[PDB]
């Protein structure tokens, strides 16, 4: 069959992997029992986008639920199933004759078909005709709201679908439970993202040298991916933090856009991936900027490294989330007592949270087409309303294929060590002379993804981890553009 | 005064540049008839966006006009300009304390006054307070019809701001017509931009090699401009296109992704731009792809050159430019002929609007805080109904002051050809025999960045143009 390429040493995604998204979609909704026969899902498309008022065009990335469904790179379009047959049609836009010469070619829709491996397609301008041609009960619509960002999904809508009977309620808790399993097709894709991002993120280490910009290594990590991974995307805005800047967990924003210059003596905390076809990978890695751990920064990096391993060492399926979250919270209270950082009993510290005061974001989330991928919360799971743990963006007991990130970390934030200091449940545990020493430090992240398996998980992250391993890549002799 | 700043070589753009601008701004709106005393010019800079529903967040990148006024960074800003007084309020988001944890620092309002050096700074959701304050006559906001999308201007809206009396037709014309003419300032940004841009292209020449994909040089690029500039975003989709695809105007968008593999014998064609503080540049080199022109590309190549240089030494106040489009048209004309793809009177070749058939774009258009730069086409200049002509994004009289593209091509189109080929008042002209050589050539495109002055222009791109120096640039020669 068809397969997706860019060339060179970039994954074949065969477009097979859509077709049994689309099959394990109908397959599901049908032991729905309020899915009526003859149903269709009707899903619309991304469109071409400009900036504001401007001709100047945004770089087109398709929705993610569509891709999941049709993987169709291409503006403007539909595309429906047929739930009682799994009959799949593309609707693409009817493009004029000047398209030819400022765009590209015209392409068939039997060229759309056969790229797609779709049963049929058709023009935009006639899907009311189509559809009503086929006599569907009913159209199941896209509706729904995503529990990290709140945004309500874009329901799919047409000329003259005033006409049909349509069901906007249905269709979102199938298709994003679909999306929570990963086929071994997508895991295919989902390893060979992390293979890319690991590579460049062993680079980005091999290439820091202080007095450089922190958007310098941003820049070299992304060129790496995109020119070696065919990634032309970013999965999201890379976090590129040196010094203090670590502290900030989503850091590298146009409001702190990856500007301060690395210092000898600092942490460095690269949280950055890109995205190959749409499928996402979410890798970070710390290490000294001058590729030396002092005594302080090696204890912190492998508090660190302790819980990424024990949490990954626990992960299996029946296991509580949460239950892996509160486990990294014990175990940087241990490191943070072993350090003299706090003093007193960690049951009591526990209690209390503060874990949360060292780890104020939750310790991993679904992974796939979106970084924050869908289904962290369905109906019947419930957020825990506890420091640390409401930022947790899933509450659910892992089972096999499910895709998450394991990203523990510590960090000095001083708001937040200020308010544990003001608490007298809290300031008892805090040894503040040893503190001091550790405002400004910033902190350490060491994000992995993996897939859970029958009997525990899959690492599809493969970086430097231990201290030794670290010191010995920055050191390496041995990508130089220009 | 403070200035805006990415460190190591990267341009130190003084915050006294939108202070400047902000000063143009009420000076000619003062001398509007239309305006009252007491007016408050009111603009609403853009917002942070997201992936459809998804929390993925898009890079930032501000409103054009309110960048030009105020020059911020940060999202969810608003900002006023008092008329008769010049004097400048910011309005910064007041931030939730979890800000602190995930997105960095809680500025101060000071901070952001000693930032931008405006007048005051207020928190957003006190300018209906703040404004009251003021008795304003009335809100001069932002509306008007972009003439390259048709889009209309986002006019600034507060809650509250039905208790002002708003006028939307006033302002947008002259912010406009004050974008359209560049200070001293800002041409110092434009020739940063186009300085790391064309050192940027000169690097992509020594690195092409035949059986890379197109995509590795745009990559290769974007990581130039931005590691070596500060170029973080770049001014618009990098167009990559090798053999026929550069005769496609606008390769690499979505719909064809700079995914075609580098042939021997191809001819390149890279029209890639970044921006620097959102400041744009527009280049474009054309090159063949294993670095020795053909006789036929040689050919191409030097009649766009020829357009190119023609135009450039024409350029100066006073100048229409249709006239120079047309002046393009009439050399691409002459050297084909010259070539043998076209025989006949070239006279004729003009009065049947061949020179469309081998350049359907605008010869060039302004350019500034956009690639497309506002004020092409104000009330009274119309666009020429004519093939190629049409494509112009302006068709303004030069004046001093303005920047403005030149990047006149040459392309091999099937379908134009064809419909010359079936079009009698056209067909008798092509040679068949001599342009067969040609189909699949792709095309060439020469775009180089100039400021028109009193004189005639300064240009601002400098990369290799001639043959010997391309081939010099892409054998590695220092220069
Ligand atoms: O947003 C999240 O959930 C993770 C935590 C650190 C940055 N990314
Ligand atoms: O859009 C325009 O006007 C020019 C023509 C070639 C590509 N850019
Ligand atoms: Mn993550
Ligand atoms: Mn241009
Ligand atoms: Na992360
Ligand atoms: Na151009």
């Amino acid at each position: 069959g068809p397969s997706f390429w860019l060339g060179n040493e970039t994954l074949k995604v065969p477009l097979a992997l859509f077709a049994l998204n689309r099959q394990r979609l109908c397959e599901r909704l049908r032991k729905n029992p309020a899915v009526q026969a003859g149903s269709i899902v009707v899903l619309q498309g991304g469109e071409e986008t400009q900036r504001y008022c401007t001709d100047t065009g945004v770089l087109f990335r398709q929705e993610s639920f569509f891709h999941w469904a049709f993987g169709v790179t291409e503006p403007g379009c539909y595309g429906v199933i047929d739930v009682d047959t799994g009959k799949s049609t593309l609707f693409v836009p009817r493009l004029p004759a000047s398209h030819a010469t400022w765009m590209g070619k015209i392409h068939s829709k039997e060229h759309f078909k056969e790229k797609y491996a779709v049963d049929d397609v058709q023009y935009v301008d006639e899907i009311a005709s189509v559809l009503t041609s086929q006599k569907p009960s009913v159209l199941l619509t896209l509706r729904g709201v995503n529990t990290d960002s709140g945004s309500v999904c874009r329901e799919a809508s047409f000329d003259g679908i005033s006409k049909f009977e349509v069901n906007n309620t249905i269709l979102h808790p199938e298709i994003v439970e679909c999306r929570v399993f990963k086929t071994d097709m997508e895991l295919e894709v989902l390893r060979y993202t992390n293979k890319i991002s690991s590579e460049a993120h062993r680079e980005v280490m091999k290439a820091v040298k202080v007095g450089m910009k922190e958007y310098e290594l941003e820049s070299l990590f992304e060129h790496y991916c995109y020119s070696r991974g065919g990634m032309r995307h970013s999965s999201y805005t890379c976090i590129c933090g040196s010094g203090e800047n670590s502290a900030v967990l989503h850091y590298g924003h146009a409001g702190a856009p990856n500007d301060r210059t690395i210092q000898n003596g600092d942490m460095c905390l690269f949280d950055m991936d890109g995205e190959y076809y749409c499928f996402a990978s979410d890798i970070t890695c710390s290490f000294p900027a001058n590729g030396k751990f002092t005594a302080d920064q090696k204890a912190v990096y492998e508090a660190v490294l302790r819980s990424s391993r024990a949490v990954m060492g626990a992960m299996k399926p029946g296991v509580w989330w949460p239950d892996m979250h509160r486990l990294a919270d014990r175990i940087h209270l241990e490191e943070l007592a072993h350090m003299g950082i706090l003093s007193g009993s960690v049951d009591a510290m526990v209690q209390a949270h503060l874990g949360a005061v060292f780890m104020p974001h939750g310790l991993g989330h679904f992974l796939g087409i979106d970084v924050h991928d869908v289904g962290g919360y369905p109906e019947g799971v419930e957020r825990i309303d506890e420091p640390g743990l409401r930022s947790l963006r899933t509450a659910r007991h892992l089972q096999p294929g499910m895709v998450l990130t394991v990203e523990p970390g510590i960090y000095f934030i001083d708001h937040l060590l200020d308010e544990a200091l003001a608490d007298p449940a809290r300031a008892s545990f805090l040894n503040r002379e040893v503190l001091q020493r550790f405002r400004g430090f910033g902190g350490v992240r060491i994000e992995e993804d993996v897939v859970v398996t029958d009997s525990g998980i899959e690492l599809l992250t493969c970086v430097p981890r231990t201290v030794e391993e670290i010191e010995a890549c920055m050191a390496g002799c041995d990508f130089t553009p220009f």
